[PDB]
């Protein structure tokens, strides 16, 4: 499992793979690991699948409940605090074998400068959170390879297309180096999933663009 | 790791993959797991790499030493006994984490009927050996999937080409179902390795034929 | 124990065996492992017998109770959520030796296209659920052999008869490869049990058809 | 695994099944578990396969070595003592998971009365031996069912044919009650193996007679 | 301890022995292990004596309480459910050394066909219940020998006398093979206890008939 | 297991039962537990069967070897010392589950008074020996009941017949109170075994006398 | 600790850092971790310092001893075998906390093509060795970051200068990502150490070139 | 992690580093570890990050809550007591791996002499607090080196500038001796953070002054 997120001038882009394994046996081929929490926020959780889906559905319900009750949406710090509390509450279950690690991406509409409005937040198993300032982050078992690839490929990002290409390349490198991460499937036609957040909101990326980018990358590497 | 062996009218064919892993991290991409022990015998070992290479080199040296000392090669039962003794001697090291499991294929020149001269022998961790009579066998972590594929694909085998195609298809299915088994690599150009034993001896299969068969299988599955 | 389920154009078919064992001793010969929960849903549970019957009776009562209380039946997602909650609640008892794993098959009447209305859902020990998209699934100790047989026999399915024949063949292969699965009994006259769900509801398959199919398969293999 | 032995006026008959299992997985279908040690003695060992074959080959070599050295064969008590010593020496390996339990059948040529010359000897894990006086014995995991069947079917034995039929029926009952024992296979054509010892020596029973007896028993039970 | 139950055309018959032991020391010689719960149901419990008597007295009180409260007796399925709940509630005490295993026999007055109205129900340590369809069942430490004897002696049962004789013979065989089961005592005059249930209700069998049957069986075996 | 020995004016008498058990399962019905070591000494061993037979055969061989080497038999104290050394050497194997406890009876030919020449010696698990002076001793799991019966029945002993009757009665009481001790079998015709040692040597008692005594005792108790 | 090795047309280059730590405390600032074993071979060991120096001095002495004894140097395979034996012999000490992992670089003078004569060999804790075919390798705790940097920077290598620059950059990245690896020190003037092997032999790189390259890299990153 | 605090005539100065590590891997480069609790008090916590932020936010909220409720701020002893209670309450979580150790600096406005109004308070894991009287204190894993540096550099402190320079030098020495402490970064431009408290309140130090001081110190050491 590997989920990447990065910033471009105008917003953020988040991408994730589709492989689910049970030890060394492949169990799932088209799992979706990226969710749209609200109009300007996306979350990606790694670890036990059931805990991840439960956390995602609970977080979405809590945000919607607050928005309906108070008539106004929460600020970014409030959402970070709620997610940190949810993560901290699972420490006892995080031990003994039910662990979930989230990653958050968002667009701040209250920021003075619209260009620097994209935010990426990472979390730890004890509930501590950190706001990234380097422009990219990765979570999962193949996060080190993806981070090392982005460290070299980040100079090419100029807009959304460049960032999406860099994210796909990082996922490809992570799948190349890790056996628990699923690479592109050309026999079946399964590709990673991406979400792009900008001033107009959060939109899912169509699969044709990702397929074209993956084919171009595969041709380049060959 | 998955090594398959099967019989065709005239001889035997053995095939193996090339992936080496350390947990969930990929460590080796072009490992060779099939050896030619002598003019009419091939061996394939699964498990710890160092133990496998040590076992193979030791077995070859022992066979050559006996042949040079006595002026006549050993019979098939003698080779089986020597391999079983070698396996039985590693029981203590097989426990605690140094395990090697071999599979043997051969052609008997003393058999009355040259058609039914191919032999396949399997071994267990305690040193017990079994001579196969169904026509195929597989060893490794993905052996169950390969065996289940051969159970359905064995009716098509008529000669060496048919058997080689069936072996490649079984390896492909094993790699599809298991993450510790390496599939064909078209970006890099790495394919499984095969050895064919018949009345003229044991010969390594050139990589072009295996590449053609793998491409045909991939096109068929797509 | 092995329970299989598969999709055909028009609906779904689920099949199960009849053997119950206590270690290596045979305890039961005509156990029924497939239940009709409601007019359009079937469930099959593997594991401890008492837990399975308790889970089945409880699930049926809960569905009927909701239908009577609200005057309208639940949707498919609601039933999946209820089953997942029931499975998740038994985690503590799943450890230490009281484990039950269910498999769900159903027909969605709210789907726009009646042809693609059959659904198959699998579950894990932690309460996570997955909706199948390949067309078949198996649960139990012999599920791997049945899945590997269906992977090769799925191209022949065209209607209900073809699917039933494929399911019986998969159960036969699972019983051939596993000793904890009961095969057809011709001395006594005991055969697996099947349920077919289509637009008209869920119907139990009469035993004469299954006996004829099993006899044909046995004759073919001989 | 189940091996039976019984006495008839004129000699002894020993029979055994052909199933080999690894837990709940079937590993072997045509294993031979009955050996002819010398001209008037047969042995059947249950437990770990490798230990059983090693014990059998060692016992045969020791008997032949003594016969060649001294120019005269050993008496029955000497053979019993040698087998008991061999069993007693494996106590340490019998613990921790390498256990072999033998059963011996023989014809005494030094007995005054040729009619009462058949002997059956059983052994325990500590090396103690017992000479049977009831006329039948069984070893293995399904020995209780076979013994209970012979207790009722022993009144019909008059000659070799009657004893062979009773032995086949006892093996059939043991396979009916135990899942680790292999029953007759009519799809493949595999049947238990039998050895008959009389004043002329020890002879293997041809498979046609056993197939006919098994078919008759199956027809009777149906 | 061994309790047997079997079906004959017209009803059911249940029988039990009288030995109570504390390790290898004999503690009781005339213990009664079969109870008449109501007008058409009998129960026999094996295991710890105190738990068995407590379970029996509690079950009888519960059935009588329901009958008095509702003015109508429970159906057979309700009684089975109550007994299963009672057994399931003792799982924690079943572990660590307070185990009780029941067996139930009854006559259904609501059945359409009076001939096939006898029912035999067995239970497991986790609370799972099974309805027998072969015609006989045994519980206790000597149940295997009794079952194997009934498997051969069931063809002679035609009416109540035949069934009672078969039950006494099965108990005799169980006592012959097991040392924890008490056989007939001719020095003291103590014999097993039996209960016969038919359309007129459940009646205890007088001891003279059982003594005559036991004497006849002993004479036959001598 | 219970072995009794007692003194009468003129010599000694030793008796033993014939039951062999494996837990609560009966394994042997006609085991012989009393041996004649030499012309004036008898030994009876209780515990593990194999250890007992090994000890007996070894003791006999050692006594014969000394007699042949030195040309003169050992004295009684020397035999006691040899037996005590043999018992002491098995202490390590006596722990962990291989225990053998002997009892010795003999006639001293060097005693001044021929009337008081019978000797009974008992041993403990550490190798300590004691010479009895009360006139009787018992070994085994039912030794307490036999000793308590002899304490009351010893006043009737006058000669060999009286002592034999008392020994049979003590064995009968031990079998009555203990389930691991075999009583007289009238269906099969198996009775305890006795040895009588006097000035003329040690003689085995014929079975007819023991059968008559057992029948008389059974009639008296009835 | 991080040691890198890579191939360029004409030979090989190996580089290593200088930090030694004891937990989180810095103990050494100018440790040398790269040795020249002979005229055409270099070795770099990571792990416990004392074991590394002992292994290096022993390997050099063994190679020199063989060269002096036989009058001819060993071949490359012989050196690999000797190093593998030395590593395998320390398995017991490798456990419990004395671990040393080597990496070997060399130039083969017996190769037909002088361009492709550079060899890089890696080893595992059990004694297994692998010959690299991708052109670079890294060992130590920061090996993953260095490998990921070389995977992107390898396309620039054309000659010795390019390879040395790439090696220094990889070491810089490893020190950036790992706290147990020492980076360039400009206050003190301490830089990594490098060895270059080509057709003329193995030569140590002067520190001025490495200082210039490190200053250029630092200026580029700033 | 290292946080230093010291006194100068007129007030106090507190400084801290910016490195966050996870074992031997660097995780954070610009972490802020010094907080302004109120107008005259600063706190610095070392240990687990999440616990530190939670403690800081809770302490600030508690102080503000008391000030708003009572209309008057707490005295210094009251704040010390509240912090000690908060530390004491985490003892159970301090064990097993969630430890936080604070350090407090403040200016007392109720002191008679404004010159000697700066206070430094240290705490232990059990909740005990100590008021420093030597003029400086350090907390963290590199506190010993910083304390030993201040012991020699304290004679130069005359005003705020001297104290700030001494604090930066102590942090530099701690980073030199400890690998878990971050030193000045000139490639990226990250420097430690400082807070100065005097009669006018608590003010954050601008980064330009700290950068100038760090550059001067680095030039001096070179
Ligand atoms: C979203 C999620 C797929 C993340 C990934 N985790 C897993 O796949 C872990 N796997 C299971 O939880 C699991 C899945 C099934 Cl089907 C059965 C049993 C188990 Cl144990 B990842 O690589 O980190
Ligand atoms: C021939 C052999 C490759 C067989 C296969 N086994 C392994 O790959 C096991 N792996 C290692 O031994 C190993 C390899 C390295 Cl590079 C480092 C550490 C370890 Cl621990 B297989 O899949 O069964
Ligand atoms: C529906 C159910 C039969 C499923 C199957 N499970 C079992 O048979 C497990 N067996 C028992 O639970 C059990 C049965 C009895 Cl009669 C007594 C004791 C025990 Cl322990 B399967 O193969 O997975
Ligand atoms: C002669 C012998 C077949 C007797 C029987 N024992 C076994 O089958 C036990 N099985 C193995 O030893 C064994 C066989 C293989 Cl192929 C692989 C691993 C193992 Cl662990 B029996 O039922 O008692
Ligand atoms: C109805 C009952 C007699 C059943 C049987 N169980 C027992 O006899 C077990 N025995 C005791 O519980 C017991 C009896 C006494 Cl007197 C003292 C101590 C103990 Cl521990 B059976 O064979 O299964
Ligand atoms: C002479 C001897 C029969 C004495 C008696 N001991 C035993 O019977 C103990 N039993 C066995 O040793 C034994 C017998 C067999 Cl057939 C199989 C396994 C075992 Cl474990 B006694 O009651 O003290
Ligand atoms: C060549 C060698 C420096 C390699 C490196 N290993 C170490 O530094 C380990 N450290 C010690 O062994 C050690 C050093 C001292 Cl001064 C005192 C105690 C210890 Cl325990 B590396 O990073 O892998
Ligand atoms: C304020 C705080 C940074 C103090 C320092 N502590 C730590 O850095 C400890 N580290 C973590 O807690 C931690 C950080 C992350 Cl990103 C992930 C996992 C863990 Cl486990 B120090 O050196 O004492």
């Amino acid at each position: 499992t590997t989920i990447v997120a990065l910033k471009y001038p105008g917003g953020v882009v988040m991408a994730g793979d589709r492989r689910s394994t049970q030890g060394n046996m492949i169990s799932g081929r088209d799992v979706r690991k990226v969710y749209i929490t609200d109009d300007y926020t996306a979350t990606g959780i790694a670890g036990t699948a059931a805990v991840a889906v439960e956390f995602a559905r609970l977080y979405a319900v809590e945000l919607e409940h607050y928005e309906k009750l108070e008539g106004v949406p929460l600020t970014f710090a409030g959402k970070i605090n709620r997610l940190a509390i949810m993560v901290r509450g699972n420490l006892a279950a995080a031990m003994q074998g039910l662990l979930a690690l989230p990653l958050l991406a968002g667009y701040d509409i209250h920021a003075s400068d619209p260009q620097s409005a994209g935010r990426i937040v990472s979390f730890d198993a004890a509930g501590g959170w950190n706001i990234e300032e380097e422009g990219y982050q990765a979570v999962g078992s193949g996060s080190l390879f993806a981070k090392s690839s982005m460290k070299k490929l980040y100079s090419q990002v100029t807009d959304g297309d460049s960032g999406l290409r860099v994210a796909v390349e990082a996922l490809y490198d992570a799948a190349d180096d890790d056996s628990a991460t699923g690479g592109p499937d050309l026999v079946r036609g399964i590709f990673p999933t991406a979400v792009i957040i900008d001033a107009d909101g959060a939109v899912d990326v169509p699969e044709s663009r990702i397929a074209e980018l993956a084919r171009a990358i595969i041709e380049s590497r060959s």
